[PDB]
């Protein structure tokens, strides 16, 4: 199951999340039902109450990429949304639309200039089919602030334990997380 300790964090400036791109730098997953390892940056904006944001994998073991686009409201609570999403080529031609079974929903835990913490659970009907943390950083292999640091801690988590992408032989798309 999803982690169940996970509200926003409150009086974040929501300008510094909907900022430039992210580029994972580190990842937690609790269980992985696979051993591949991933990649991923993605580019959220809001209008509204609603975010939409395109979002890359690429599988560092297969070396392939995947591509999807996140639409979500946001909640009451501040910085946490729930997106259904589309899959898409990368040239964002959709292959399947967004359903009313999929779903991922998106905590963020800390934000500030140059990076972030954010919490997501993906939900597949009444299942959790995964939990995942994953700090980020504006620029690829850039390092990751002590304000966020130290939120990993905060979090009740060792960044140490986590999967650091660096050593992973990332590839990216830039031209597809542009806009
Ligand atoms: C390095 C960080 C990440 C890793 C390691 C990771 C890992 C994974 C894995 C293993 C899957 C299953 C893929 C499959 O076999 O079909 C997946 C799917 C998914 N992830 Fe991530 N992910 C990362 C970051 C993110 C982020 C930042 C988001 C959203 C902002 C996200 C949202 C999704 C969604 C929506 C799917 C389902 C795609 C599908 O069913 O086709 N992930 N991720």
């Amino acid at each position: 199951a999803c982690s169940t300790n996970i509200s926003p964090k409150q009086g974040l400036d929501k300008a510094k999340y909907f900022s430039g791109k992210w580029y994972v730098t580190h990842f937690l997953d609790k269980d992985p039902q696979v051993t591949d390892q991933y990649c991923s940056s993605f580019t959220p904006r809001e209008s509204d109450g609603t975010v939409k944001e395109a979002l890359y994998h690429y599988n560092a073991n297969k070396k392939t990429s995947f591509y999807n686009i996140g639409e979500g409201k946001l909640e009451s609570s501040g910085l946490q949304y729930t997106a259904k999403y589309k899959t898409v080529d990368k040239k964002k031609a959709v292959l399947k639309e967004a359903d009313e079974k999929n779903s991922y929903t998106l905590t963020v835990l800390e934000a500030d200039d140059s990076s972030a913490l954010v919490h997501i659970c993906l939900r597949e009907g009444s299942k959790d089919l995964g939990d995942l943390y994953t700090v980020l950083t504006h620029q690829k292999d850039a390092e990751p602030s002590a304000k966020v640091k130290s939120a990993v801690t905060q979090a009740g988590l060792q960044l140490s334990q986590f999967v650091g992408t660096k050593d992973l032989g990332c590839q990216y798309d830039d031209q597809f997380t542009s806009l």
